[PDB]
């Protein structure tokens, strides 16, 4: 019942039928400038789109090279390799590598997930090809950026009940790792996510080149000029869920939040964030992750990450969104360095909103001197000083359980209350908060 075809060319036909079984046979197939056009493989964006339901798809040993020239022969429009229209299919095993680091005429996505009750799984994706590639976010993300951007994204799940299962999603390129939009019970399991990291002081190196960043003195979105002492990622989310979004399924356009996300098992490495669902609606459960050299570990605003792990070279391992954040359950290890600390942050955790219970463990006996645990107060953290994202920073924590299984110092601040604290040590809290409680435990 399965059948296999030989080229690209005898592959396409194929996503536009139900119920199909197919396999693209082991090999190396390569899309480059000339295989787009009326005539070409390729007359349209998305290359690849799976327009059918209930389809298995095949790409055991099958290697697709896209020179990242395609992502500006559509014009000034956004492209994306691949993108499920369809519901119930299957996609296994493709590796995928963007080839060479071509700026999108508008932006791209690799993988764009809608329709309802599709996986991919195993795949090994490598993304490149973005514009600026070297600042992370500091000259803008969105709309008003200080330089324009032209960004690549990753896997953009959205849709119903889609699943991103025991797949490598390897970034080179300004955008998200692993993004949900408008996608209600997505699921990613297993995977391992990677980006990489640049210091704010090389960026501040380049004063005098004439460098994109030099032309505008450093000025960031954040209304300050960039700060000396922080580890950035190139890339945005590893795991990220935004409220605001487009999907589509049977037809029918939808704009919604995300909601009902699930994350288990996955090894995110040098994002901006290894998981922050506090945009997602529902119910948020993360479980069995670990995360290495993020700018942020965990923020999920609220529900669980339980039997997570996540070091604290760069950033926190834990941060509350918002004074808002009810109800974040967390149990959260701190893992050793998985590399020189550079924590521009000051702050292993910030903790604020109301009704949380929290667990951190941790066998770390070497303690840099700047980081603690912090319960409200004024978070030195890149992109919230002086004012800047002033909800996300300096607001209220109260009626919160905070059980430190660490040696890591805490700080409850004046706007702290009715914090209940136990503690390795309680000769390291500084309780500067009403009516905390803090109380010694034993190991």
């Amino acid at each position: 019942q399965t059948t296999t075809v030989y080229s690209l060319e005898d592959l396409l036909p194929y996503l536009k039928q139900d119920n199909v079984d197919v396999k693209l046979a082991p090999g190396t197939y390569n899309v480059n400038g000339f295989d787009v056009g009326e005539d070409r493989l390729f007359s349209t964006t998305p290359l690849f789109l799976f327009e059918g339901s209930n389809s298995t798809y095949d790409f055991t040993d099958v290697k697709l090279n896209i020179n990242t020239v395609v992502l500006t022969k559509f014009g000034n429009n956004e492209v994306n390799e691949i993108q499920i229209l369809g519901n119930n299919n299957v996609l296994k095993n493709l590796k995928l590598e963007d080839i060479g680091t071509t700026a999108p005429s508008n932006r791209a996505q690799s993988i764009v997930i809608d329709g309802r009750d599709n996986r991919i799984e195993g795949f090994h994706l490598t993304i490149r090809g973005s514009y600026p590639y070297g600042y992370g976010d500091a000259f803008g993300k969105g709309g008003g950026s200080v330089i324009n951007h032209r960004k690549h994204s990753g896997v953009l799940i959205r849709g119903l009940r889609n699943h991103l299962k025991d797949c490598t999603i390897i970034s080179r390129s300004y955008g998200h790792i692993v993004f949900m939009q408008a996608a209600s019970y997505p699921t990613v399991e297993g995977c391992y996510i990677e980006g990489e990291m640049r210091s704010t002081d090389d960026m501040l190196a380049e004063e005098g080149t004439g460098s994109p960043a030099d032309k505008v003195d450093f000025m960031t979105v954040w209304g300050y000029k960039l700060p000396a002492g922080y580890m950035m990622s190139l890339q945005e989310g590893g795991i990220a869920a935004y409220n605001a979004g487009t999907t589509y399924i049977d037809g029918v356009e939808i704009q919604r939040a995300t909601d009902n996300p699930t994350v288990l098992n996955c090894t995110i490495k040098n994002a901006r964030t290894g998981v922050t669902l506090a945009h997602a609606n529902g119910t948020k459960y993360v479980e069995g992750c670990t995360v290495l050299g993020c700018e942020n570990g965990y923020s999920i605003g609220s529900g669980t990450v339980v039997n997570c792990g996540a070091d604290a070279i760069y950033g926190p391992v834990f941060k509350n969104t918002y004074g808002s954040d009810k109800g974040y359950n967390a149990d959260i290890t701190i893992l050793p360095p998985s590399d020189a600390y550079y924590n521009g942050h000051d702050a292993v955790a910030y903790i604020g909103g109301s009704n949380h219970n929290l667990t951190f463990r941790s066998e770390i006996t070497e303690i840099p001197s700047n980081l603690k645990i912090m319960v409200s107060g004024d978070l030195q953290g890149l992109r919230v000083l002086h004012g800047s994202n002033p909800s996300q920073n300096n607001f209220a924590g109260t009626n919160i359980v905070l059980r430190n299984l660490t040696n890591f110092p805490v700080d409850l601040h004046s706007d702290s209350s009715n914090i209940t604290v136990t503690s390795c040590d309680t000769d390291n809290i500084t309780d500067n908060g009403t009516n905390n409680s803090i109380e010694a435990i034993d190991c």
